[PDB]
């Protein structure tokens, strides 16, 4: 018997009344959620930002009872592009409930940050798990010099990264958990051939985010582009004694 | 799958995902008090309160041809000094913009307007009621005893089972809807194991809109009692029959 909230989509209907759509995010007739803008043929375009949030607010703690949320999310996406350098990536993310798309964020900032404050942790309130396909050091100075999965804490510069291969049109299955007893954020990603990716980072979520949050996804393209297609998503949060 | 599910083991005075209507308030002991009390914690006359979860429940989805099942568990207790305490608490499913109707503080349980309460064509609601007050002068539709009912677009239950109100005791309820049999089941137990069972065939898809909200309603007219919601969990799943 716990206080908990849980939800799941195996498809995205064109009428999803519990989802908040931001910027260019929209749902295709095929019921795949498309985060970034496409042209009249469904091809990817430049300078686009898209995000979704579930409308239900997630309670991260309740100081009253020393309870902290233990959370768990699963999702699958694929990316596609005619380009040899496809940009910029998709992120699962957690932020205050009134979070909106920052100015200047269509590009390497992933729809998550303003460029005047993107490396200033004091100005942000965001945990993100990114899948980052574009790392050119000329514009994505913060990035490691390869493709990567990263854990972002109030910064576009990841606290931890692991090397990762983008695969044109292939579904990545992802599992993210937060264990509040160990304060650990744990990420496991897998392609359909079993090719596997792991990444963890210790951060106390109560020190970085407010009591009530919203959860969802962000994606962007700058001068380079791709489609960012979310296929499925489930989420559970459970308040647990810590 | 597609699913929505939430749990409250008790209620915190800050609950961002609940819609509160009328007299509904959270007590300092984490009980949801649907009807108004004075500064002595005492019930009052002429009160109605309701909660709904803000998350909308989808009852079917054409794109995938799926239909929703549902299941809810809850516990409440009622308290009054009267030998005829009134009026009752109900779990309900209604359109998402549902609000408390005029004249529902009483035998209408905050769910119906007196002018239209018995007219099916006028209402959109499935409710499971715990009705403590049945006198004919005003509760003409009632059987002549305390009862649990399954209400479909009327204050006159489609089906009832005789029930005993037990002053200050927790009643634990489990409601399920099985979309393949099109059946609402109710099981309610007291701490000593006394059990109540009730069942009605109804197709939610032919009665309710695609998207609904769920929660609770309670009221008091001229007779009174506090209505106290202890805990609530709810799940729903879009599946194939
Ligand atoms: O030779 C001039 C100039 O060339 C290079 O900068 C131009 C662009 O190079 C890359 O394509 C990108 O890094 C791009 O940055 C935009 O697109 C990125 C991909 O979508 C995105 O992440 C960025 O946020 C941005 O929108 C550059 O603009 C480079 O060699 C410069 O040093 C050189 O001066
Ligand atoms: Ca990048
Ligand atoms: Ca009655
Ligand atoms: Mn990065
Ligand atoms: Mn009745």
């Amino acid at each position: 018997s716990t206080d908990s909230l849980s939800f799941s989509f195996i498809n995205f209907d064109r009428d999803e009344r519990n989802l908040i759509f931001q910027g260019d995010a929209h749902t295709s007739r095929n019921n795949i959620l498309q985060l970034t803008r496409t042209d009249s043929n469904g091809a990817p375009v430049r300078s686009t930002v898209g995000r979704i949030l579930h409308s239900a607010q997630v309670r991260l703690w309740e100081k009253s009872t020393n309870r902290v949320a233990n959370l768990q999310t699963q999702f699958s996406f694929f990316l596609s592009s005619p380009l040899s350098n496809p940009a910029d990536g998709i992120a699962f993310f957690i932020a205050p409930p009134d979070t909106t798309i920052p100015s200047g964020s269509a590009g390497g900032l992933l729809g998550l940050f303003n460029p005047r404050t993107a490396l200033n942790e004091s100005a942000n309130q965001v945990l993100a798990v990114e899948f980052d396909t574009f790392f050119a050091q000329n514009s994505n100075t913060w990035d490691p010099n390869y493709q990567h999965i990263g854990i972002d804490v109030n910064s576009i510069r990841s606290s931890k990264v692991v090397r990762w291969e983008r695969r044109e049109g292939k579904t990545l299955n992802v599992l993210v958990t937060y264990n509040p007893s160990t304060r650990t954020i744990d990420v496991v990603a897998t392609y359909p051939d079993g090719q596997r990716y792991q990444l963890s980072h210790v951060v106390d979520l109560t020190t970085i985010l407010p009591e009530w949050v919203r959860v969802g996804f962000s994606a962007a393209s700058g001068e380079q582009f791709q489609t960012h297609n979310l296929e499925s998503w489930s989420f559970t949060s459970t308040l647990l004694y810590t």
